[PDB]
């Protein structure tokens, strides 16, 4: 166990909050990265018990605390009011590095699921650029699996454990509040989502070989986890995914039961001033949305799912440690 330090390409001049935080908290990214390959060596990794996830989690909590100041912060009767200026918000990649006497082991097995022995290992000083995208159900702006789609879980037999689906080809999602001022929508090409869930059901089919795979909307709970939610240009977008997570995979083929028009799936979205905080139990109140068109163009690189004759998968998420595990699975800090 050691104390990592972050490395970024953040610009001092930029007023975007990730750049400001990284200018005084991270170091400039080394432009001459060194990677040593150890094909003979095999090491044991566990993406679900990784201290780098906890360190990145506290770093992004500090980033959000310094950057996205709410107008009112309510923690069980105690309300803290501050200045809540509208800021420029666009996540930047963050590399995580180990100090001297320590290194970062990197698993190059393109089929690795995060747990067990990895036979082709490498040694690096930092990880790749990881955008700290805080979202539920859909993992946005991440890295894609080089080979086949990968299914990751701490314990697939436990329906309470979050399932991380790592896609090998991205799905473009465009969310926009166009120029009620809290009504927004996302556009997703139904053809790409058809084939994506087609072979996500195939890979899930190998894990549960009867058991026709069925995709359904979140059972219940807080609005942040019952809808695909993400922060776009400093604004909080909550998007209904009932149409998106609506399909049945049976006899090797996928059928989408979600409503679609003109080959595109549209998710109704609402921008909410009142937010249930991911960083800690409590609520944060923010100012009304900025005037003009608020649009985010993102790539869906992963899915967060929960498993309930037939196996049903519903979108989950919330524990933002899982959003970091989807990118930190191939690393392990060793002395
Ligand atoms: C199986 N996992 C179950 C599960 C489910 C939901 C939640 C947890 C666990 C807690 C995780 C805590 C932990 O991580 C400690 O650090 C966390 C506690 N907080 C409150 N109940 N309010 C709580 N998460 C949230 O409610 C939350 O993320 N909302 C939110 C807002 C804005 C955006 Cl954009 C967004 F995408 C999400
Ligand atoms: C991942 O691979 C390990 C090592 O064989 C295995 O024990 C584990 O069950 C696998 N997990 C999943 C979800 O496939
Ligand atoms: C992605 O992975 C799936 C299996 O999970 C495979 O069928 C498909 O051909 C892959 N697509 C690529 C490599 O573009
Ligand atoms: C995983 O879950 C099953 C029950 O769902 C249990 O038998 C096992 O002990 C759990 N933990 C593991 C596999 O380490
Ligand atoms: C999503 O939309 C469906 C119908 O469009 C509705 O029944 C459901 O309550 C909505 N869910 C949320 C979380 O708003
Ligand atoms: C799938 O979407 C349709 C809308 O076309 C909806 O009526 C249905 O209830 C959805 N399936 C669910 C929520 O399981
Ligand atoms: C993903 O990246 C694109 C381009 O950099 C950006 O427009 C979009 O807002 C990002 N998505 C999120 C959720 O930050």
């Amino acid at each position: 166990k050691t104390t990592l330090f972050c490395a970024s390409d953040a610009k001092a001049y930029e007023k975007e909050v990730h750049n400001v935080w990284a200018t005084h908290a991270c170091v400039p990214t080394d432009p001459n990265p060194q990677e040593m390959v150890l094909a003979n060596v095999t090491e044991n990794f566990n993406m679900w018990k990784n201290d780098m996830v906890e360190q990145m989690h506290e770093d992004i909590i500090s980033l959000w605390d310094e950057s996205l100041k709410p107008c009112v912060k309510l923690t069980g009767g105690s309300a803290i009011t501050q200045a809540c200026p509208k800021v420029s918000f666009d996540p930047i990649p963050l590399h995580y590095c180990a100090p001297a006497g320590f290194a970062i082991l990197k698993c190059n097995n393109k089929t690795f699921n995060g747990t067990g022995p990895c036979r082709n290992v490498s040694t690096v000083q930092c990880t790749h650029g990881i955008k700290p995208v805080v979202s539920t159900q859909l993992l946005l702006n991440g890295s894609l699996a080089e080979e086949e789609i990968i299914i990751r879980s701490e314990n697939l037999t436990n329906n309470a454990k979050t399932i991380i689906v790592h896609l090998n080809e991205s799905v473009n999602i465009v969310c926009t509040r166009p120029n009620n001022i809290r009504q927004a929508h996302c556009n997703i090409n139904e053809s790409k989502w058809n084939n994506t869930l087609q072979k996500v059901g195939e890979e899930l089919a190998k894990h549960f070989p009867s058991k026709t795979i069925k995709f359904e909307p979140s059972s219940g709970g807080d609005l942040e986890i019952t809808t695909h939610s993400f922060n776009c240009r400093g604004e909080f977008f909550y998007c209904n995914t009932s149409d998106l997570f609506n399909g049945t995979y049976r006899n090797g083929t996928y059928n989408h039961t979600g409503r679609s028009s003109n080959g595109t799936i549209t998710l109704q979205c609402k921008i909410k001033q009142i937010i249930n905080m991911w960083q800690e139990v409590g609520r944060a109140i923010y100012a009304p949305p900025i005037e003009g068109e608020i649009t985010c163009n993102s790539n869906i690189t992963g899915l967060l799912l929960l498993r309930d004759d037939t196996e049903t998968f519903r979108p989950g998420g919330g524990d933002m440690r899982d959003n970091w595990r989807s990118e930190l699975y191939k690393y392990k800090v060793v002395e």
